[PDB]
């Protein structure tokens, strides 16, 4: 290309003009990778005034990302100060969000972290809810100290329902449970638990309810799992035939320490009517199949108990349908 046999020094005073091109950018990124200090200085001096515009640029963003790694702490702090008032603009941009995630990954000082929290805090929900913005917010949780990412938990505490039930907010909620302090995660789960009814039936909320259990199961320490089960068990059948509620029922059926109480509810307060409802539902069928699969593995008394209610129902029509044939497969094992 144009820059194969070119040299940083010939571009001094014209570096910004290269930051348009994909090839100019890659040239510069090369120079940053190999010089590098002198490259970082030259490039920092000629692009600092335009960081926002290079951050939200399709090729320029990758340059700033590279620049951020290679630049000194003094320089990095300047790039942060210049861009910080425009974090919303940058976070909404498909590229801006990638450049700004790198910035966060790169910060070493606590002054740098205070500038970032100060700059993001006012906009936490908006960004949590944004297709590009939510990632900047998650990076904060992945990278900062809990004391610095508190603001995210605080903002969520106040818009919990809409953030939990949001396509992207739900991913940010899950990042909170990944990195949150026990105290943080507890205060958050308390709020979520007050909303477990709504969340369970929700397209996106049901995943948050599952994730709590996922996380607790990871640690082998159970708290909110038990509190959730306690609230939803009384509706085991009702939720088993729900597009989204059934995701949670299955999640519980697949969590060894709570499997059997749930299977029991299905057996007792469901009976042949409830079970026939499952066998015959677009959703509860799979839940029914989960029930048989788990019970066969964990508890012969429950499996045989389920089997003897199910098998009388598997006759005629159902037997030849795909869903009928599915349960038939779970029957004698």
């Amino acid at each position: 290309s144009r820059f194969a046999d070119a040299v940083l020094d010939q571009y001094i005073g014209s570096i910004h003009s290269l930051c348009k091109d994909q090839h100019g950018c890659r040239f510069l990124q090369k120079q940053l990778d190999i010089l590098g200090s002198k490259a970082a200085d030259a490039i920092f001096e000629e692009t600092k005034d335009y960081t926002v515009e290079l951050m939200t640029d399709s090729f320029g963003n990758y340059l700033i990302q590279k620049l951020l790694e290679e630049v000194t702490t003094e320089q990095r702090i300047v790039l942060t100060k210049i861009s910080s008032p425009h974090f919303v603009e940058i976070s909404l941009n498909p590229h801006g969000t990638r450049a700004l995630q790198k910035l966060i990954e790169c910060i070493k000082t606590d002054e740098e972290a205070q500038i970032v929290v100060d700059s993001l805090r006012p906009y936490t929900v908006q960004l949590s809810k944004d297709l590009n913005g939510n990632h900047v917010i998650q990076k904060c949780l992945q990278r900062l100290k809990p004391e610095n990412f508190q603001f995210i938990f605080d903002a969520i505490s106040d818009s919990c329902i809409d953030i939990a039930t949001h396509r992207h907010g739900c991913c940010v909620l899950q990042r909170c449970l990944d990195h949150g302090t026990t105290e943080q995660c507890d205060n958050l789960c308390d709020k979520l638990l007050a909303l477990v009814d709504k969340l369970t039936l929700d397209p996106f909320g049901n995943y948050v309810v599952q994730y709590i259990i996922t996380k607790e199961a990871e640690k082998n320490k159970y708290d909110y799992t038990h509190k959730i089960v306690h609230l939803l068990k009384p509706r085991a059948i009702e939720l088993s035939i729900h597009k989204f509620g059934s995701n949670v029922i299955e999640k519980i059926l697949k969590t060894a320490i709570v499997s059997e109480p749930m299977i029991l509810e299905i057996l007792n307060n469901g009976g042949e009517t409830g079970i026939q409802s499952l066998l015959n539902d677009s959703y509860g069928n799979y839940v029914l199949q989960t029930a048989l699969d788990i019970s066969h593995k964990q508890n012969d008394y429950l499996y045989k108990r389920l089997s003897e209610i199910v098998a009388p129902l598997l006759v005629g029509p159902i037997r030849n349908t795909p869903h009928g044939k599915r349960i038939i497969g779970m029957l004698h094992l």
